[PDB]
């Protein structure tokens, strides 16, 4: 009943109990597997989560069977009877932030998980408080470059008003032009939202590294434009710690990873609007924003500049030019003293999570795609480690964009 | 009919073959086992065998007609008289062709209309199964023009044992337990090198010691065969820019050729039906002479190439990974040996994906074993969604025979 989970470097063997706790169904029948797929998409149902989530919170605090689980329980059900909802203890979500980034399958650093700083705004009541909110929490993780994890839970969903929401994927975005002659003149993953920018009335620039402003919606009001401050943005100028010429493809990417599109749910809760932040694994800039064809898409004109024979593929020319990508953006962020991690080292790192995983609960929610990084897999030990893919909650989910 | 996304290009299939998968994987709602490496009655047969015979007719375009109702009685009587059947030759051919093409973790499968197959079914002895089996190596080897090829074993059936190949492939180098708990040679066959060795055979003491074979003929216990050298072409590994780099004395062999698989059409299984094609690099370059658990040289060519290994970001291991791949290639290509990098192959895997769809509406697709084991994401598959199922005629893995 349990699947046996073997790495294959070692010859070691788990059993991972965990998923049988899965709360929610993926996409995978006996018929077929869907583990590829990007997006594999009241009353005592909501009691029932909730129960869930306090029987987490009073074990992670040692107390199960005490007074206080028992009455917390009760005051949680005698909550949604009067009113359909409830509210957590401040306590209550620290935890359930913390523990949906521990539950995120996708997630190579969650060795982090019991480090995060959790700023509550549930008191928030305008898209300009929230604005003064997000501001708050771009200083505090950037910290001039010595990257402190964290995440702003605004207020929860509930009935008769509408969600808080960041129309913005990312805190900071590159904008995307699109080009009539069908090209893209900056980030191409940013098109539809830079679009919305500009009818929202953003004086839009001409560059390849425009940052973008935010789009803020409160409840039951449109998205509300807001311009974040140039020195809140802390960017990386990239240059090559031996190609010198390297520095003149003007390129720059920024600090800090801040995610704001995702929905964190809690004890069957719903928060919409709810950005986290940490540091960047440089193979996500190096490897994906940089050389992705549909990206930034700079393999070719860094292997000829590199003086590399692009003609065939047998010569490996991208495979070269997309390890000094790498290494730039590697060189580039340390000489500028902002935190990041290579791909070798996160993935060690995540090894120990495993295990310590293995003897917390039993077993850990692992998505093998998204684990393995997209250059020098194999070379990395989550390669050779099989992984069990399943939905724990509290979680961080897709939802629909707002528009 | 799971839709299914290709990222860089935006554009959306639906596999509809997926419905016809024929049994179950791993997966469940609740979980899903994708990346797991081993997914963990007369009536039974005549089932099996006339889906497969309506498949083949249906591919003949005979579908219905004459012919198949005929070989459809066929089968059945001769169920009846004896408890098994016996393919025809063009239906061998077609099962073999199939169970190549179903394959979801194979990248090759733009050649799947192009296999050599090799009558074997009449074979007697462990000596035939050898001839057999030297004769396809010649042939598919053709002095580095490699063709891809399967010899075919007799089916297993009740109240006999089934014919094996220990080995796990046709070439394998020794791997030697040490008495510094360390591995000399390949330390993947540390086991049928054991055997070998149990069997009667001389042992070596050197990095690439081919090893001898172990055929096993029904009931009779197995007996060791030794591979003429002349048979095995092996391609001593150099670099074009970096001239220490063939001072190293490492090698490999031109032929990869699967043995320890079984093949199962319309019901029927052949436990011994070895196939060859030839190496995708990076089978060789990361995974034979990378992996912690193989060779495992990375680090050796990194220091000869003067690296910082004292810290992971600088990308030492990439570097080294990458110029090792690079001297497979070379060394392959001097040699006049057949190889394919893993930019064109999973280039050939994408329009043999849009070949599939437009031929059966879908194609099994194993994305863990699809995108190469290095430069994943710049290749295309790497931003192709993959739907996996299991289809018949098929290989499967089995247990060993010990
Ligand atoms: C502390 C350093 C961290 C590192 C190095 C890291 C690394 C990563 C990487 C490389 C990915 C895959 C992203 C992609 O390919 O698009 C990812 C995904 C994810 N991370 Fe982490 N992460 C960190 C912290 C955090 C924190 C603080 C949270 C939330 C509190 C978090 C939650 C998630 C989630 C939910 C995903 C899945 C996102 C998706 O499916 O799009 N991570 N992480
Ligand atoms: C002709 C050139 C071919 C190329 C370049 C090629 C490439 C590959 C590669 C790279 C793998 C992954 C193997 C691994 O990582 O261990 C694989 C798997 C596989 N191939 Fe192909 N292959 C070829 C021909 C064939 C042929 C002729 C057959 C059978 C008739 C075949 C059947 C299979 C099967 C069954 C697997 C799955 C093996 C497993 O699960 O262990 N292939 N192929
Ligand atoms: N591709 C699309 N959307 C899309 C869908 C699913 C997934 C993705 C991938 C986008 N992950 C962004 C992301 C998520 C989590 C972590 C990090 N990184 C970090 N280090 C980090 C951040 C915070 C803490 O740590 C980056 C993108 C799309 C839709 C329409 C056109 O394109
Ligand atoms: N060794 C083990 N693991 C393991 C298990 C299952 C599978 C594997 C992976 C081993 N595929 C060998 C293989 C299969 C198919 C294709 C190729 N390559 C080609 N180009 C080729 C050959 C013919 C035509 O083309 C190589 C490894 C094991 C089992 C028990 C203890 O350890
Ligand atoms: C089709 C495939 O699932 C898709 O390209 C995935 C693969 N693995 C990934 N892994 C990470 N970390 N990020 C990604 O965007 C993806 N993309
Ligand atoms: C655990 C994981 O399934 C295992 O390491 C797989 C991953 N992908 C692979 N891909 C290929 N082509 N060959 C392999 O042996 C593997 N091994
Ligand atoms: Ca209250
Ligand atoms: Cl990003
Ligand atoms: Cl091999
Ligand atoms: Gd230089
Ligand atoms: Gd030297
Ligand atoms: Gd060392
Ligand atoms: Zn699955």
């Amino acid at each position: 009943k349990f699947p046996r989970v073997k790495n294959w470097e070692v010859g070691s063997i788990t059993y991972d109990t965990l998923s049988a706790q899965a709360q929610q169904d993926g996409p995978c029948t006996p018929r077929r597997c869907l583990g590829s797929l990007v997006f594999p998409r009241a009353p005592e149902q909501l009691l029932s989560q909730a129960r869930d989530f306090i029987n987490q919170y009073y074990s992670s605090i040692k107390r199960s069977g005490s007074q206080a689980h028992e009455q917390r329980l009760q005051e949680v059900e005698a909550e949604v009877a009067a009113t359909g909802t409830y509210q957590l203890r401040e306590s209550e979500l620290v935890f359930g932030a913390k523990q949906a980034w521990r539950n995120a399958p996708r997630c190579v650093g969650r060795i982090q998980w019991g480090k995060l700083q959790v700023f509550d705004a549930r008191d928030c009541r305008s898209a300009q408080e929230m604005f003064t909110y997000i501001c708050n929490h771009i200083k505090y993780a950037t910290n001039r470059g010595n990257l402190r994890s964290a995440i702003t839970v605004f207020p929860q969903r509930c009935p008769g008003r509408g969600d808080f929401r960041i129309w913005n994927s990312q805190l900071v975005r590159y904008a995307g032009y699109r080009q009539q002659d069908g090209s893209v003149r900056g980030d191409p993953a940013n098109v539809e939202i830079t679009e919305l920018c500009i009818q929202h009335g953003w004086t839009p620039g001409n560059g390849r590294f425009d940052v973008l402003p935010l789009l803020l919606q409160a409840p039951d009001e449109p998205p509300e434009l807001f311009l974040l401050p140039p020195e809140l943005v802390l960017e990386v100028p990239l240059e090559h710690p031996t190609l010198e010429w390297f520095a003149a493809l003007g390129l720059r990417w920024y600090a800090l990873p801040a995610v704001s599109n995702m929905l964190l749910e809690i004890g069957g809760l719903e928060f919409p609007a709810a950005p986290f932040s940490g540091w960047y694994m440089s193979t996500e800039i190096g490897t994906r924003n940089l050389c992705d064809p549909h990206r930034y898409n700079i393999l070719e004109d860094v292997a000829v500049c590199m003086d590399l024979d692009t003609r065939t593929t047998s010569s490996l020319w991208k495979d070269k030019a997309a390890v000094e990508i790498n290494v730039a953006v590697l060189h580039s962020y340390q000489l500028a003293k902002v935190t990041i991690v290579d791909h070798h080292a996160a993935t060690a790192s995540f090894m120990k999570h495993l295990e310590n995983e293995q003897k917390a609960r039993g077993g850990c929610p692992a998505d093998w795609a998204w684990i393995v990084p997209p250059i020098s897999g194999s070379l990395t030990p989550v390669f050779h480690q099989e992984m069990v893919n399943y939905f724990l909650s509290p979680a961080f989910r897709y939802q629909p964009d707002p528009w």
